[PDB]
């Protein structure tokens, strides 16, 4: 079932850039097209599983996004079909671990060990599609031990979804149970070991998540 | 319920490759080699099984052959040390990681993610499982690439710069690996472009071969 998607599913999208306003925090630019990396099915940390930080950072931040599960497979399709596709939502975390995002982007290497890591995906109860008949009216919002620190409306994407949907089918075939995470809007910082961090979708779903350290 | 590892690219979830790991392929890329082995993901429908085609992406110009080992995830592998790793592995496939170069170049200088260069559908040819039994000594093959009938890459596996077992424990460290997940352990010198229509044959010599056609999509 769908309900369970990070239990079966094989594959995670993200998108990069999304909000005006963080690629502003960022001090980045707006390219043409959405910028994509990948994390590993292991990133997903499902409610009742920690987020854990990497040993190698100093700076693991969170990131607030929305979630496009895919229902059927979708491989190279147009906009105006792409909706066909979703299956549903779900709210996610793209924890980064941001000191060694910077030093990737100035050597030009790979983003995997930014973003690509165990548990990096936080991820919430699914919403079925029909609770959410349009994704760019939801409001987001993330607290870091009771203290808000993100919000976001789905209205300021800069790539709409059906445009993100149909953008990464043409250079990657989506599974059903596929994610694509459709960015974050400003207010990224960081967070340590045992703080709580809790997010939602107003009147949609909620979800709590421990910062931890591995126990192994 | 379970499904085998002989047609582990049908279910596998993961694909990790290792870059970097050839003296001569890093001479001929002129990079550096790190002092850890460099990253970056495939997803499962980079898969492209005997019978599927290689599929040029229509934003690349010079999409390149790289001929790599495999190593099949037997078992679920997190954070394990180098002296177990062997344990976590099923078998071996091999595989081309097939490159879009200048979009890599372009990534490279824009510090961009390599995904439109690396990650792309069809970017993973890979031959039949070859069962671990069959292999006692990863570090002692040879493998071999043609384009139309010519030898174009060979490569000893005894020239990696990290180990099987490094990498494993390495990887296992930072994404935890399920059963049927892929590490692609590197690429020996000699990568270079393909167009619409070549052959690509390969093989590990002695246990495997395999044969691909480069096509563009529907
Ligand atoms: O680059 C990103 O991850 C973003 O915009 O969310
Ligand atoms: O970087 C690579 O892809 C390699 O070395 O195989
Ligand atoms: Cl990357
Ligand atoms: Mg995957
Ligand atoms: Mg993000
Ligand atoms: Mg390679």
């Amino acid at each position: 079932p769908l309900s369970r998607f990070w239990e079966w599913g094989k594959n995670i999208v993200c998108v990069g850039r999304n909000y005006a306003d963080h690629v502003r925090e960022m001090r980045s630019a707006v390219l043409s097209e959405p910028v994509l990396f990948l994390k590993p099915s292991t990133a997903y940390a499902p409610e009742g599983s920690p987020i854990l930080m990497p040993a190698y950072t100093r700076n693991l931040h969170h990131e607030l996004e929305l979630g496009v599960v895919m229902g059927k497979r979708c491989r190279a399709v147009p906009e105006a079909a792409a909706m066909d596709y979703v299956g549903g939502y779900a709210l996610c975390l793209d924890m980064t671990a941001r000191d060694v995002q910077d030093e990737c982007k100035k050597k030009g290497l790979p983003w995997t060990l930014a973003k690509s890591f165990t548990a990096s995906c936080p991820v919430s109860a699914f919403v079925p599609k029909e609770k959410i008949p349009d994704p760019h009216k939801l409001k987001l919002w993330l607290k870091v031990n009771g203290e808000l620190r993100q919000e976001g409306e789905t209205s300021s994407m800069i790539f709409s979804i059906p445009y993100i949907i149909s953008y990464v089918s043409k250079i990657i075939t989506l599974e059903e149970g596929d994610i694509i995470l459709t960015g974050t809007p400003k207010g990224v910082g960081p967070v340590k070991e045992n703080d709580e961090i809790e997010a939602g979708i107003h009147g949609l779903v909620s979800m709590t998540f421990k910062v931890e350290k591995p126990e192994y």
